[PDB]
C-alpha cells in the first residue's frame, strides 16, 4: 500500500472514479475533491505527493484557482486535466512552467503512469 497520492478536483462523477479506480488500480493513492475548497482546506495544512485538478474553476476555463494550488504546493509536479482548449491556460499561464496538463479526455492510465514517473522524478 501507499505509493503516490493524487487529489482529484472535478465537478463530475466519471473521472473521479476512473482516476480513483486507475490510481487505486495502478497501486497509487487518490482523493476525490470536487470542491477546490476542500482541496484548499485540505492542502492548506499539508500537501500530497501530487495533484490532479481539473477545470470547473473560473479563470476563463477554470485554471485561475491554480494560484491556490501553487500557493499551497508550489513545487508539486501537478499536471491537471484539460479539454485541449483548456490547456492554453495551463501551458501558457504559469511561472515555472513544468506541467503537461493531459489533453483530456485522455488515458487515465497514461496519467497515472505519469505520476508514477513524476512522483519519482520528483527526487531531483
Amino acid at each position: 500500500m501507499q505509493r503516490g497520492i493524487v487529489w482529484v478536483v472535478d465537478d463530475d462523477s466519471s473521472i473521479r472514479w476512473v482516476l480513483e479506480r486507475a490510481l487505486a488500480g495502478a497501486g497509487l493513492t487518490c482523493t476525490t475533491f470536487e470542491n477546490g475548497n476542500e482541496v484548499l482546506a485540505a492542502l492548506a495544512s499539508k500537501t500530497p505527493d501530487v495533484l490532479l485538478s481539473d477545470i470547473r474553476m473560473p479563470g476563463m476555463d477554470g485554471l485561475a484557482l491554480l494560484k491556490q494550488i501553487k500557493q499551497r504546493h508550489p513545487m508539486l509536479p501537478v499536471i491537471i486535466m484539460t479539454a485541449h482548449s483548456d490547456l492554453d491556460a495551463a501551458v501558457s499561464a504559469y511561472q515555472q512552467g513544468a506541467f503537461d496538463y493531459l489533453p483530456k479526455p485522455f488515458d487515465i492510465d497514461e496519467a497515472v503512469a505519469l505520476v508514477e514517473r513524476a512522483i519519482s522524478h520528483y527526487q531531483e
